[PDB]
């Protein structure tokens, strides 16, 4: 406890929080869906719940210590609030996003952080024929709401959604999950903005 | 990340917050909106729910500084609960407005500050005629709900309100949206009070 | 700015807040509704729920000043959470009061704070005979929870509730509303409490 | 308001909080309870939902003055939030309890407490029964959750629930109602917990 | 009193928080179940809905004390945010977990805490067939979300669902309930992890 201890307070009580990425000292983000379950689909007002995992990796040189001056202390855990994490959202939710796991992130010695919040969203997808063969396609985008892609970009490890803990007696049967880095321009600002799409294709039974 | 570290602890850490405008040294907030979404209508309390995005822009003296002494950082985000922002509030509304998007503003080296909340409204609206051709007329003003005309004045870039990330399955057809500066008189106080009506015109399929 | 945040220092960080009033000291709280809607009735539980906004009035000693003291200002903004606040609450509830609107109130030099929640309310009412010609009646009251009419006393400064915000499409005409201070007597207790009872007749179309 | 500021300013500067009571230095809490409605059966989950008020009341020597060192002040109120309060809880609600009322005490100078939460609460109960000309009884218990009778010991001051501000107009009358002090042994535990049983039978018309 | 506020203050502020477990000190963790009522079955989305308690118990050197330094007390209960708590979470839960109990640990002088969080959570489960005399089976793990086994170990004191608090008037009828260690490997990680596996077997009437 006691190395532990002293390293946290050397992190996070001995300097400031990290104040975000800029221009100049750009961050990446990697990030990954496990979806769970398709949870709820109302066809009155085109919204559908998912539960999923939201893997989200980054590094900081602030965060990086020598293991040989802690105890061989490698990596500890510690409350989402006591770090900087990123500013990642669903880009058409259509409530606040409900968080059904414990706050918490693994930070590694080489500066690397591992955060993975499960959740439940609500988002627009109109599902007719979701109760066919063929099924019905919906997609989101998650990014970062106000980085745009000189300050945070963002990677997947794989276009596949992990399906291996999908629900296996879910309302719904997953046709096909992808998750796809896309870069996009606004008229309203010229700098590119990088989402990843995440596309399931689904339907009843 | 350290010149930015010493710029936000300059602005932020080294003088009192901003205690809000006063009739000697006004503000002007400019203000637009992104419509998303008409999620809901329900007729039988005349409620509709919207999630759209609202843009907010202001500038203050006080958010200054020059770029050359802060490593060429022209500009920075942070939390919105690290500045003062302004109090314009929906006059109709049925439920607390819900947050849809992190509550991060980004502030430029002219002091600008730019603010973009996502959001979820339940209003006043009576949607009677929604399922016809000529479908329905709603409206709902946005303004500060204690600063007068004198402390607070609101201006629109554009009388139109953003309609290019309108989800395209929605369950409903926007024919009209606008948004239009008002000035309000209420029997309490001599001063006029000001808004910006957002006046949407909207029917089913 | 200056003299603004030089105000507000001198008032709030150099004597403690207000610890409110007591049998020496008492304090005359102003009370008047602004309805804006009825915006649902429920016949199966005896639920009715308004939008309104509550105008509350008080003035404190400790919060005057000399203008002249003060570059001239004569009233500021500032949060609610920086000053103390009634104890007003609704009697006859049935849901925690949603509050709709910024908690900001104006406090004047010469010690008067006005403070307006709009709120949306949940309360006991039968609306049976609502869709007649006649109509129904509710009640609800509002006082302090824990001060005595020894303690808070209630004014209004008319009988009559503002109704020139009332929505004009509501599913409700307003047939007649009233606000009227009342004593009350509690078995537990011997002081006399103070509320004000509105009292809403209204029925459909 | 000098000699309250005094008062509590002396109070709050005594200890640390109280950290409730011990097997040496027990504690009696004195509870009842006014039954304002019965706003809902659900026959399909047997979920009731209750509005009440919980009269909770204690007394601790360290929150005790003479009113002569300050200006004749027998009591005074405040923040819940700034007391040790007692965590009696609701044994089978189904729901988190919500709260109705500001949290705010009474606290007089023999050093006694009281708080009155106003309540709604939804809890285990079957209503099959309601509509018939007996009714049905339902019932739920309230007592400390971690406390046994060693260390937090209840009493009532009276088996009947006060009725005298039942909602005239409600859906259910009640045809008895009573508060009843147990003693409730656990598998785990040799030491007994103190509940106050509150029983209400009930129905429709 | 007076005791107590001083062993508090000796645990409390003269040292940090415990940091969490590592490798190198790793903890076990006792949880066990008791069920109090199934309260929904919702078989459109394939979701349960269940009240339970979940007692946990563990054990730190950091908060042992001599009770003859302390005047005789063996234990004491505070607030759960005064001490480190495990992250044990439901994985397939669909909603945030409702927390029903007042957040209070009980802390002995050897060291040991047990917590109780009475809960109301939602989760995966196909429902079909509940309505039959074989009844349905359900299941739902529980395990720490960041913790491996090398860090966090699970025990169970029993393989049987405490039934003995299991609401009497309840529309379901408990068939089975076991609460079941289980050790994993998954291919992604090294470490073994660990989780509690809740089976619930039942049916109506
Ligand atoms: O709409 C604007 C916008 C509009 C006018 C000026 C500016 C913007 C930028 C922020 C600065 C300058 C951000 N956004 C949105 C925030 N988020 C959602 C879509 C975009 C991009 C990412
Ligand atoms: O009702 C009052 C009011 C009443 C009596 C005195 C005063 C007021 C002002 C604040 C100044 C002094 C604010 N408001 C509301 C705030 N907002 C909504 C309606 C009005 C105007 C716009
Ligand atoms: O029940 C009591 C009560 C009981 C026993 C002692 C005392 C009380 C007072 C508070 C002082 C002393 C307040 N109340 C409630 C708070 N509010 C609503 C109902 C009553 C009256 C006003
Ligand atoms: O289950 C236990 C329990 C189990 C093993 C050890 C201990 C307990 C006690 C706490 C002290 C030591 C409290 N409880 C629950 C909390 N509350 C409700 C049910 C019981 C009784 C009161
Ligand atoms: C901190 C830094 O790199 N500042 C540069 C510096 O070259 C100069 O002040 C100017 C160009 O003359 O542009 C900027
Ligand atoms: C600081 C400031 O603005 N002061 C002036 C003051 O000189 C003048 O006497 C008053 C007129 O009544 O108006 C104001
Ligand atoms: C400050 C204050 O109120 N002091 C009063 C005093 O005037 C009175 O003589 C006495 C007995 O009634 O109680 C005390
Ligand atoms: C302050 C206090 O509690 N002191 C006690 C003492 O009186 C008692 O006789 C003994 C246990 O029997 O432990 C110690």
């Amino acid at each position: 406890q006691a190395n532990l201890m002293r390293l946290k307070s050397d992190l996070f009580n001995r300097s400031p929080m990290y104040p975000g990425p800029t221009k100049d000292d750009p961050l990446t983000v990697t990030l990954g869906f496990t979806l769970q379950d398709i949870v709820k689909v109302d066809s009155s007002t085109n919204e559908v719940d998912l539960v999923y995992w939201e893997r989200q990796r980054w590094k900081l040189n602030s965060l990086m210590w020598d293991p040989n001056e802690y105890g061989n202390i490698t990596d500890f855990r510690t409350s989402a609030a006591d770090i900087w994490t990123p500013d990642i959202t669903a880009y058409s939710s259509t409530r606040p996003v409900q968080v059904l796991s414990p706050q918490i992130a693994v930070v590694t010695h080489d500066g690397s952080v591992m955060f993975i919040p499960a959740q439940r969203l609500s988002f627009m997808c109109d599902p007719t024929g979701v109760d066919s063969e063929e099924g019905v396609t919906c997609a989101v985008k998650f990014g970062s709401w106000v980085y745009s892609g000189f300050e945070i970009d963002l990677k997947t490890d794989t276009d596949q959604v992990d399906l291996s803990s999908y629900y296996a007696s879910s309302k719904y049967e997953i046709l096909s999950a992808t998750q796809t880095r896309q870069v996009q321009h606004y008229s309203c600002c010229p700098e590119p903005y990088i989402d990843v799409n995440l596309v399931v294709k689904f339907r009843e039974r």
